[PDB]
């Protein structure tokens, strides 16, 4: 298009009645289709967090799974490293969990004991805020952790879900809102 | 690739009998901690299929969850995109979708519909090959796509598991190699 906040915008495709009628699913796989969006995404994120924190961010954390497509590249674009929270089952030795709600049950996050050291200070990425369920557990192991999460960040946050109020004390940042 | 190659190495770490016992589990975790680990090791994979492909590539397919990691980073690098492959009901629209065979039972995977047009050439990334069961079925996928997939790569393999075979004639190219 042009304008690299319009290349993310019109790159996030809509897909009604998906998983289940009546909801309209915002799909990021365009961005990373690409280059050009990826890039606009990424550095969108890393300026923003950049100018936020002025360089001092320990880690980012990325969140199974679409969080990973954009973890370890905008941790590259910082020049820091990635922690990762997965889904229960997924990382090998001594883990912490938490559980949220999926759907219409109840799952599980976990992290590695020594994925980070007290103090460090963290940023949280997922692709998009909904619920807020996977981000607020999250942020309940990092905390476990005494990681000192400084925000999360999305690239999309679904408003009408009020993910947003989930995470307050932590601050949250979105490059774009749908409902 | 001695000293960069020794970062990636020096990151991996072992865990026996996990998930079940006789697995020795690969824990690429510390690589993307070690944001020095993960650019070496997105630039050995990079160098590797440019000396390899020149400019003849079109996209990098990252295969979820682990590979998601390095897929966005390793088409960057390249100045390409990256397209997904998911485990089945995750992506919105229309898919193509198969099964593979797993320690007992089904395992599926999917594709969009739209994610690669006739003859575009795409690299497939995943962080290891173990059988090459899940990179086979995403070889296949992209098949059924009509993509001409110009090689698998990976961080690690395990070379007694033959994963190789099962892909041949596509080549493959892996950083490490176990039995
Ligand atoms: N020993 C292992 N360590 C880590 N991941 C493994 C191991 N064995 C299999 N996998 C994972 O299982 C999938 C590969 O299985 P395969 O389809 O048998 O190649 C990949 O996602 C690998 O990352």
């Amino acid at each position: 298009a042009d304008s690299e906040l319009q290349l993310v915008e019109q790159r996030i495709r809509s897909f009604p009645d998906f998983p289940t009628p009546g909801v309209v699913f915002r799909d990021i796989s365009p961005v990373l289709k690409d280059p050009a969006s990826f890039r606009a995404a990424i550095g969108l994120l890393a300026r923003h967090l950049k100018a936020t924190h002025g360089g001092r961010i320990d880690y980012i954390a990325g969140l199974d799974s679409r969080g990973f497509l954009f973890g370890p590249s905008l941790a590259q674009e910082l020049g820091l490293g990635c922690v990762l929270i997965r889904k229960r089952g997924k990382l090998p030795g001594p883990t912490l969990w938490a559980s949220y709600s999926l759907e219409y049950g109840k799952a599980e996050l976990e992290i590695q004991k020594d994925a980070l050291e007290p103090g460090q200070r963290v940023v949280v990425v997922d692709d998009l805020l909904a619920t807020g369920g996977t981000m607020n557990a999250a942020c309940e192991l990092l905390g476990r952790l005494q990681a000192e999460v400084l925000e999360c960040v999305s690239l999309v946050e679904l408003t009408s879900l009020k993910g947003r109020e989930k995470l307050a004390p932590v601050p949250f940042f979105s490059l774009l809102q749908y409902e």
